[PDB]
């Protein structure tokens, strides 16, 4: 990814956009009873705790395009890709606007609490005006398609959430690249049957997770998985991917039946863009929120790894290649032992920058013990082991619970964690419990016991 301009939005015919500057996250009634150290990302250039220009780390995730066409080692990674996608049966037809718009199976409604995006967000104009969930009317939306049309600029917001120190005073603030909700609509009348196979079929045919219940899907995946796992970490994989990468997405959706509208991923690649009072160009990345963000850098990932596996170990049988995206996040495994610091290698010449899996100094062998997915380990069941525990770190949940967005959902956001939390055994579940209960707002909750949660997972199966 790289900005090819950027300047007053002004002058290309654009107006300014309004973008909130306060943070809506403020420490919660249980900001002293656990210990964290993240605070709220710096939302603005004139944040007291910065110690960097704003503005450019912000954008610095743009590390420019390394690669401009599609060679060989892609085109096989393709093929073999698409292939596998083949025996999906994926239904290739478009989907109609109330679907893509309100749902259908595999595929949720619009979100209609997020940004409506250009040019909606400058008439003051809301999702909640233009949709009607009960109604399922899509007259308003059709009227609106014809009139502002498509290929709209992406709406860029920081991203409110929790950031640790380092990255607060480097500004490493996320960014929200938000598709227009025309383009949103158009594309999921374009690729929503893809969408919905995906949601419905994750595991390592899809190479995908998205869509994933955890709880669940965990028990699965060993099963997907090869004899030796490998992984790695991405350093702003979204940013970081040259448009070649999106011409290789396009063969696999011409190979698999969408060839019909690979130009809306032209609109991804070459993307245009408003933040504040300025208006920008960027060739290649990934925006961050349009409907697909998720799927199309999943797909990707799966052409990325294969690239890198037939670039540095010609003979390799991808047959026998098993993984699973979500995003850039991955769990991979091969019957035979690979070494992630070449494969990190091969990938620099592709853009990619490979780290060791979960932040480790060196690249060290994955193993069913310490590799993470979604930043969950996976531990068999005490009492059933071919039961799969999906663990996250009470260290995260910990630094979540002590701030809040909203004192009205902190019901929904504490039990949130609570279905997170259990997972790592009852001794903790309720000494996180307890802490939760030292404090009034704590008490005051309707949270469930341990052996509760334990009966409702078995019973979810
Ligand atoms: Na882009």
């Amino acid at each position: 990814g790289e900005i090819q301009w950027m300047r007053p939005s002004k002058e290309v015919g654009y107006p300014i956009i309004n973008a909130p500057s306060k943070t809506k996250l403020e420490p919660s009634a249980f900001h002293y009873v656990f210990e964290g150290v993240k605070e709220p990302a710096v939302l603005t250039k004139n944040d007291p705790r910065l110690k960097t220009d704003f503005e450019e780390a912000i954008f610095s995730k743009y590390v420019g395009n390394k690669i401009t066409e599609v060679d060989e080692y892609m085109k096989e990674a393709v093929d073999h890709y698409a292939g596998q996608l083949m025996s999906l049966d994926i239904n290739t037809e478009q989907m109609c606007l109330e679907d893509a718009m309100y749902g259908t199976d595999g595929l949720e409604a619009l979100d209609l609490s997020t940004s409506a995006g250009y040019p909606y967000v400058a008439m003051g104009k809301k999702k909640r005006d233009i949709l009607n969930k009960q109604t399922r009317d899509t007259k308003e939306m059709q009227k609106l398609l014809d009139t502002y049309g498509i290929n709209l600029p992406l709406v860029t917001y920081v991203k409110d959430e929790l950031r640790s120190k380092t990255k607060v005073e480097q500004g490493k603030s996320r960014l929200i690249e938000a598709s227009s909700l025309n383009d949103s609509v158009a594309m999921r009348m374009a690729f929503g049957n893809l969408y919905a196979a995906f949601h419905k079929n994750p595991g390592v045919i899809t190479g995908s997770a998205v869509g994933c219940d955890p709880d669940l899907f965990w028990s699965k995946i060993p099963v997907l998985m090869e004899e030796k796992l490998f992984a790695f970490d991405y350093t702003g994989y979204d940013a970081s991917l040259s448009p070649a990468w999106f011409e290789a997405l396009k063969m696999v959706l011409e190979k698999i039946g969408f060839g019909d509208r690979v130009d809306y991923i032209d609109y991804l690649n070459h993307s245009h863009h408003l933040y504040k009072n300025k208006t920008y160009c960027v060739k290649g990345g990934m925006p961050s929120a349009f409907s697909g963000t998720s799927i199309f850098n999943s797909m990707i990932n799966n052409l990325i790894i294969r690239t890198l596996l037939l670039k540095t170990y010609k003979g390799i049988d991808l047959d026998h290649l098993k993984m699973i995206a979500y995003g850039d996040d991955v769990i991979a495994s091969y019957p035979h032992e690979v070494d992630a610091s070449l494969l990190a290698q091969s990938g620099k010449d592709y853009g990619l920058t490979m780290t060791p899996a979960d932040k480790s100094a060196t690249f060290e062998t994955v193993t069913w013990e310490n590799v993470t997915f979604l930043k969950r380990f996976f531990r068999a069941d005490e009492k059933y082991p071919f039961l799969i525990h999906p663990v996250m770190p009470m260290k995260e949940i910990h630094e979540s619970i002590r701030w809040t967005k909203d004192p009205r959902n902190t019901q929904d956001h504490v039990r949130s964690l609570c279905l997170l939390a259990w997972h790592n055994g009852e001794e903790e579940y309720n000494k996180f419990l307890a802490k939760i209960r030292s404090v009034p707002i704590g008490r005051a909750l309707d949270l469930p016991e341990y052996s509760t949660l334990y009966d409702r997972w078995l019973d979810s199966f």
